[PDB]
């Protein structure tokens, strides 16, 4: 693998790439507010892929999307054949953003892409990004979801809330997003799978590996928009 390395904003080019750049990162930041006709819930991108400093998805083991573009087109089982980026992220959209595709050539994909490969800026193509993506967690044991809900209680909900409907923040994005109910994720998203899931709870965002197994199996007792 290679090194998980965040490009400065201040060497950001003049001109059209710079430009894309920075509307991309807003997309990505903002994206119920920006793209209402495609998002159907209450999540951004950044909600499942964080990043400091106003960045999003730079973070190791939460889906970070550097070195990504390098890793396109690949096999989707899902689709039976290779898929591109461009796809992919219509697949988030139709999926963890409960809502539909962007044409693959509209200009908010485009500015997407442009982002995700600034951030990429001088890794290999087909090199691997130490970091990349949620490692998932399992244990050989059901996860209980009795313990999951004290466990949620006692670790989450002063964020999350009580009904897993999260905590709008003062421009009425999500300061903490909703985990399950009609703003959440859809039955499609790959979080709606409990080895990921718990794999995200455990490192993306301490508990223990039977701990994290467990709220996430509790999480995911929870009624959600269906795909
Ligand atoms: C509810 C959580 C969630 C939200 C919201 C979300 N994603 Fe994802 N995304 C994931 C998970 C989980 C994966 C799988 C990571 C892996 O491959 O291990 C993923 C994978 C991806 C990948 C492929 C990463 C790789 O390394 O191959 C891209 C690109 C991506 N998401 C883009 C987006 C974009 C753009 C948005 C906003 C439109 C978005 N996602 C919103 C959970 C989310
Ligand atoms: C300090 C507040 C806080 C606590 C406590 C917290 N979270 Fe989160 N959670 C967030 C924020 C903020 C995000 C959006 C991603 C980010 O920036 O880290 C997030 C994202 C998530 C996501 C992915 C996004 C979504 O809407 O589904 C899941 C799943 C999640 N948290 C589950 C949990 C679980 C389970 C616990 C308890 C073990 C927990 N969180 C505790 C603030 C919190
Ligand atoms: O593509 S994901 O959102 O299931």
């Amino acid at each position: 693998t290679v090194a998980l390395t965040v490009p400065a904003a201040a060497l950001l080019p003049d001109g059209a790439l710079g430009e894309s750049i920075v509307r991309g990162r807003r997309y990505l930041s903002d994206t119920p507010a920006q793209l209402p006709d495609f998002v159907g819930n209450g999540l951004a991108c950044r909600h499942c892929h964080p990043g400091r400093d106003g960045e999003v998805g730079t973070e190791a083991n939460a889906a970070p999307f550097v070195g990504v573009v390098g890793r396109f087109p690949q096999y989707s089982a899902r689709h039976g054949r290779l898929i591109t980026l461009e796809q992919r992220i219509g697949d988030c959209f139709e999926r963890s953003l409960n809502g539909r595709a962007l044409a693959l050539d509209h200009p908010a994909l485009i500015d997407m892409l442009a982002y995700m490969s600034w951030l990429s800026q001088g890794v290999p193509v087909g090199a691997v990004v130490a970091g990349h993506g949620i490692p998932t967690l399992t244990l050989e044991r059901e996860p209980d979801g009795v313990h999951g809900e004290a466990l949620y209680q006692a670790r989450c909900l002063a964020c999350h809330g009580a009904d897993g409907s999260g905590t709008l923040d003062a421009d009425g994005r999500y300061l903490f997003p909703p985990l399950w109910g009609p703003r959440s994720f859809n039955t499609g998203a790959g979080m709606n799978r409990q080895a990921t899931a718990a794999g995200f709870i455990k490192h993306g965002m301490s508990l223990s590996d039977e701990e994290a197994w467990d709220v996430a199996g509790f999480v995911l007792t929870h009624p959600r928009p269906l795909f």
